[PDB]
């Protein structure tokens, strides 16, 4: 008796095709269905009985909170239901930032959620699509890759949802976490788990988006030299509930930045500053506007800030989530 | 004789001093003098002849292009001396990524160019300041650095300022380059160089300021899910020369964001698609519009776009600067 | 009340002192006291109560098994006494690959048992000893750093005793774990715990050397070309009871070598096949002879195997405790 | 016309076959010859004219002296002929530390020498052999990977001979250089070199093994606790020439290295003290016996050592070459 796997699409290269195999950039993309990923890899069958699910069929550079509400609360049935062992999500790669640290906070439930994307189109010549679902999949059908959060499997790599993220913008290993390493390997067909995440995560998780139908629109605001004040002047005119601020070196704001964020925060607006090194840990500092980011990444303090403001709009609450999430 | 070192100060951590040394962040800044920084290190003298000038007195998050016209007519006035053989430039962290790649397309002498920085107070426990400066006017006095670009030295490494960044937001090694490593380090009071830049620098660079009195403006608009197009809307009305886009993976952009680079080159605004990663090579595509950062991050890519629209205008010139330089 | 934390001091570069302040490698080192270390440092006041011993005073090139079975029962008698919350070990960089690892496995608390260090002499430019020991001393006083295992504090990072090495000859943020990342770091005087160690260890694990007067010996037998099969005829002649192989790759074996290996196999060597590499699992192979180390190197897997060696010599046992600890 | 570019095989697991798709570890190895790799990728004749060669049809674990000095012989004679424009060498992944390095040393030639291997047999999924061969047969048909020394192509990266190495075990991303990075990367279809060694290598070398028939035997002795002074004894008994020494940290050597190192110098053999870590500097010390590795490490120290050997045993002399090739 093989684990029970449902595999959700929602599009990317994964499940990408072009004219030529020495095509990986800059072509006319084509999208392939679930059933054509599953079909493709055979070997898929020796790990667990698999299920195919188009939920979506887009870039995740196109990736929107409507579609990941939709796609939390698919998982969440699939997961309720006892002929259902884990999820592997088919996904981009440009916004594999944001929607496994979406559903690592609004899963609830130990099952599995496995990520899975690829850098090559299928017909690229060693496309790591394949070798990626199969570790996907390996990794949901395992009874021990539970309680360890929305995980991210990519290059013989199994990474958590709230430190992962594309380091570089074309390369097989681009999803690392120079701080936090990876939770597990994929290794001669053996999963080597080694690190767990010291996070609230999934079950133990307070937000649920069960209910929700529209998220609060948060925008993120880069942080540089002569850095414009304008740019928070036309998101406070769209009224959005947030803004993530990804900063100079440790979140710093310079003058016309400083003064963008506390017009924000006049306006009801909450403002978290986040930093566009790449990691590490933006401290509190009073002398400064804006909650701190933790160490979380512009991409995923937008996800935790929106679905913060789905429970509360108090400083000191939200603050919290970013030290505990 | 010993060689005759220039030291330029613009302010930073570097220059900081707080009220206890177990602060290294969210503290009452005070601005230090080039002669204390001078003082505080009375090794720089079996280096080289010392001089100290005060260009500025400001956090680098506060640094702007026209700070940096000042900075770059400075050393360029000082270098074509005979009695100045290199330049030491203390500056800020959290704006690092800028001013040296700035200066690395602006100064016209081979004559070591070496920026200099630190993560901790001169006040704090351990602070790194002291012997950052020392392997600074070191790199600065050895004539074997000749001919490498602008350096930048923290932590025993010399990283080249067409590659080097802030990947941490607060530890000491944060300056680093995966991809491209460092140009070389500083072991045991001696100088190892590994690698040399393979790109348009210095002395053979076309981007001349001299003449310059004001740069013109340019703006970066983070990629990202759900991506306002109103942030678009915001550079062409305050009529920004160009536009660089930090994109999702290898500079992917959203429907939203496609509109966004499309209206703003429409408006003969030059789009330059650069990357939210980290690192890596953002690839030509003619199915997605702006021009291609190559490896160059969001920050330096606005440097050099700024500098490229000071000579022309012309997107085919502009892609041919982003490849070579 | 602060916490009671017992400074135990075995030597390294820590406590040591050069000529010059920029000497940071080749010259006669001098010995520094652990009241010498305290005090260098004032601000410990202000973290526990702190109480020095001084166990040895050598650099840990020179570290042995013996002076480790006395640190490891020494540990486990401060940390059974109801007046000790957490014990601080200042060490050298070059041997912090075994040392901590040994009582990882050893240490029968769940008290934090913090390994410190330093790249640079105390009397050096911007020396990192006094920091790394304010930061050592800091976790160890803290009560969220219970039951994490032994853990490893330099460069404002707390690494696993398990994971973390010295990954350059000369740097300061040598210690690194590019696959397993750190457990914690220390940012703006606060400790951020991030991950958790995924392995058997301290209270949960079964070596006890409580009753060890002497430890088996253990060779490390390096992987390369042209590797001589007389290496092992050294070891077998010695009567080493266990042989660990720094192989080329994933422990893979040279004909010399495995001839070398069966050999020491014969005579009832354990032999555990590790990777010079730096990283990576080496996986099962039944077509080549000895156990397979997992993700734990040379120098850790050595550690294990002696510890394992004085329970059992069952290859199937020993190769249990390879993956589990 | 296309340009002219001879493959060379010498096995590994590139060529390699297994019985299953999903056994990339652990398997019986088959052999795969140089015209069943140019037949997988039919791609290989848009980018030059490709004539294969069977240099050898082993494992890289057991690739010696005698086969890279029969291959070096061949790659110099096929370089000086007008009709080979570049040689692109299929290798195994285990020992290409070494042998890339030695060719770095011993080719007297500007034509590209190009290195690949793979981490994964043809036949498993998602293979990463075919994109390399690609890859490698691309940079060694390109004008610009001219005079900058042998190339080792793998993951996309284009690393230079003298820094990069294997660093895990067992993944796909393993030839990495923390400390230097690549020469260039191949990111759609287009090759973006961004450094250059800058060391003595290839055409300026003063290797030379024309006329050499056989290498001078150095042997790797590990450093760690407890090491053996046996093993320099076994080095010495059996009449080697020179020993590198993988010390702990920057190359320190133990009571008992030291008496084995000043031992063998005694005997007439040339020591030099490399680094465990896997990166770094080892700085001169005066304090210690034998020679430093300067950045090298104990595998490609080996080679150089053994190179030197051939024209010299005057410790300045190689002293000098490990600072400058
Ligand atoms: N544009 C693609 C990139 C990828 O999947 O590699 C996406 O994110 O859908
Ligand atoms: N806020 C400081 C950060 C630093 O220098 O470390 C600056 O950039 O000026
Ligand atoms: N030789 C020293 C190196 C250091 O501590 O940095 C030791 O390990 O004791
Ligand atoms: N055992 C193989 C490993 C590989 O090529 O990946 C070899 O080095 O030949």
């Amino acid at each position: 008796n093989l684990p029970n796997i449902v595999i959700l699409a929602t599009g990317g290269t994964i499940a990408g095709s072009a004219a030529a195999n020495t095509q990986t950039t800059g072509y006319k993309a084509g999208a392939l269905g679930v059933e054509t990923l599953i079909q493709a890899v055979p070997e898929l069958k020796t790990l667990a009985n698999i299920k195919g699910e188009q939920v979506a069929s887009i870039g995740s550079e196109n990736m929107t909170s409507d579609v990941l509400l939709t796609l939390s609360k698919r998982v969440n049935e699939l997961l309720a239901r006892s002929d259902v062992d884990g999820v592997v999500i088919t996904h981009g790669t440009d916004t594999l930032d944001e929607s496994p640290y979406f559903l690592n906070l609004t899963v609830k439930s130990d099952k599995p959620v496995v990520f899975v994307a690829a850098m090559r189109p299928a017909t690229a010549i060693s496309a790591d699509g394949p070798m990626n679902l199969y570790g996907a999949v390996k990794v949901a059908a395992d009874k021990n890759s539970r309680g360890r959060g929305v995980l991210v499997v990519l290059n013989d790599r199994i990474g958590s949802a709230r430190f992962i993220s594309k380091t570089n913008a074309s390369t097989l290993d681009t999803f690392k976490a120079p701080e936090e390493g990876y939770l597990g390997v994929i290794i001669g067909d053996k999963i080597y788990y080694q690190t767990r995440l010291d996070k609230v995560h999934t079950t133990r998780s307070v937000f649920d988006v069960t209910n929700v139908d529209k998220l609060p629109a948060v925008d993120i605001i880069y942080g540089y030299q002569d850095d414009p004040e304008y740019m928070y002047d036309a998101s406070i005119k769209h009224g959005v509930k947030g803004i993530v601020y990804a900063g100079m070196g440790a979140g710093s704001v310079s003058k016309r930045g400083d003064a963008g964020i506390r017009k924000a925060e006049s306006k009801g607006i909450v403002v978290v500053r986040s930093s566009r090194t790449g990691s590490g840990i933006v401290p509190p500092d009073a002398g400064q506007p804006g909650l701190v980011a933790d160490s979380l990444s512009p991409a995923k303090s937008r996800i935790l800030l929106m679905l913060a403001l789905t429970k509360t709009t108090n400083p000191a609450v939200i603050q919290d989530y970013f030290h505990a999430y």
